[PDB]
């Protein structure tokens, strides 16, 4: 069926720069026909195929052109001219989760049950589709201007078909021991980070810190991490359930039977799981 | 490139039915995955087939599926089982722009300049794609749950390619002459319906009434209709160089050299044409 017709660089009025990767610059467009705004990533043709980044690049098109969910980053359009290939993506006006994690310190337990609720949520369709993000983190988790989280960044994502893996790891205080042992991942590595997300929402900090890279994948594989006496309880009892180093014991995963008794832990007591995106977010503090 | 799975009945939890046509019934649906509500129109292929309303359905598709501008209802998905197509659209909350004007009676001076803006913008959009929408009136410009118009309604839209026509008839009240002479439709024919709007939005009425279709044709061609007193004298002399028997004399046409003479007419002289969209529309009285 007949669609938009290609669009291109001139069709659009860039501005600021919105954030810069190792293989893309993300750019602020409005689009002069409609006036839209769209967080256009740009990518340098020949520095991915320099760096054999190809499958990745391409990867990230074709996952997020699977994706059809409020609490994903959308995909839009695509085009490309001599050197450069653009990938329109919706505008995240608030920024990374990260951003307001630092600003506030940490969240009261009202903003960590809706927020660990709505990432829940989104894994849960993501793992629906067999496909592992690989690199869950503050910074991956993005905030409309209505404050519901938007997750993206997949080009590292790991699309099953079997749960094989290996290859990349992701920001070392979010990888999970089995990348470190078995350099393997499966829909439970995205857990274990989501584990990890959950103290950093109530503590302020991810649980395993340290110097360097090599001193934090230590504390990893050993599970060396506590929790500060204030931690809310029900969270904790959670987060002990998903900072788990057998992948096959994580609270979600297919052998302990999914989603359903991780939405149905305490925790998530007071939630209201089929319409999240729809509920009005807690205001942050 | 990959794209999401077809969707079909069963992902959807139906509703209330929002409207009725001859060929379709709308239907309010909540996707049970995003919890996402869309208006689907829903359409029998055996009645289609049968009153041969194969290459208006297609059309309508096709068309729908090109625009990509705020101004429009957009075609998310399509799907069909057995015995119906399910067209997905955006759901237009506030409903038609008729129920409005029925309302407040009568739209004041910044309303009227405002929407007839909105209008005047899809147009633009619209006939910069080579398409005509033929039966553009009050019912077909939906209102969003922000105000904002989203005109829809275009299976018996015209899609140019040299402006040869025919065929088809709009509602009655906005047929420009040229369909009831020459039985033929140019871009000019939409601007034509434009003018009985504005006309309608002032005046609470559309310019030509009757108590039958014969008579309101009849005074069409006659151009027989009149401004009541209290009318705004630019949306009036608008008005008039849009209610122009001679189609290539209706301002906004191209031979009257497009939407530029048209955008700077007095009436518009305090809008701002480029982000109409993310305006906030002034409240209907
Ligand atoms: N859709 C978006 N809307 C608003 N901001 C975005 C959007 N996508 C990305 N950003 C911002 O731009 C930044 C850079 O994104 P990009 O994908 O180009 O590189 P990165 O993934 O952050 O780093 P790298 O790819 O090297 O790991 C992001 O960290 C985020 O702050
Ligand atoms: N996207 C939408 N969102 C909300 N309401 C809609 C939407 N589309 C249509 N409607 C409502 O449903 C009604 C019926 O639409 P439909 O296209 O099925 O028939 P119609 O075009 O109104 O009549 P006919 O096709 O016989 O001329 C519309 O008049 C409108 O009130």
């Amino acid at each position: 069926p007949p669609q938009p017709r290609k669009k291109r660089p001139e069709d659009f009025k860039f501005g600021k720069i919105l954030g810069e990767g190792s293989f893309s610059t993300v750019v602020l467009a409005r689009e002069l026909a409609t006036s839209r705004e769209y967080a256009i990533k740009i990518l340098e043709k020949r520095h991915i195929i320099k760096e054999n980044k190809v499958p990745y690049v391409t990867r990230e098109r074709d996952v997020m052109s699977r994706l059809d969910h409020p609490f994903f980053v959308k995909l839009y359009f695509t085009f490309q001219d001599d050197e450069k290939l653009y990938f329109g993506l919706s505008y995240a006006k608030n920024g990374e989760l990260l951003k307001y994690i630092r600003k506030i310190g940490s969240f009261d337990e009202t903003c960590t049950r809706f927020y660990t609720a709505e990432i829940v949520s989104a894994l849960e369709y993501l793992h629906g589709k067999g496909i592992i993000h690989r690199d869950l983190k503050p910074e991956n988790i993005l905030l409309n201007e209505d404050m519901h989280i938007q997750i993206t960044d997949f080009g590292t994502a790991k699309v099953l078909s079997p749960a094989r893996a290996n290859s990349f790891v992701g920001t070392a205080q979010y990888v999970s021991p089995e990348l470190l042992t078995e350099k393997s991942a499966c829909k439970s590595s995205d857990l274990w980070a989501l584990g990890c997300i959950i103290y950093q929402l109530v503590a302020g900090l991810p649980p395993f810190r340290a110097g360097n890279e090599y001193l934090i994948f230590q504390k990893i594989i050993k599970l060396e991490y506590d929790f500060p006496e204030k931690f809310f309880p029900k969270a904790r009892d959670l987060v002990e359930k998903l900072l788990v180093l057998d992948a096959t014991k994580r609270l979600g995963c297919e052998e302990m039977e999914g989603y359903g008794p991780l939405k149905a832990h305490p925790f998530f007591e007071s939630v209201t799981w089929e319409n999240l995106h729809q509920q009005t977010p807690p205001k942050l503090t």
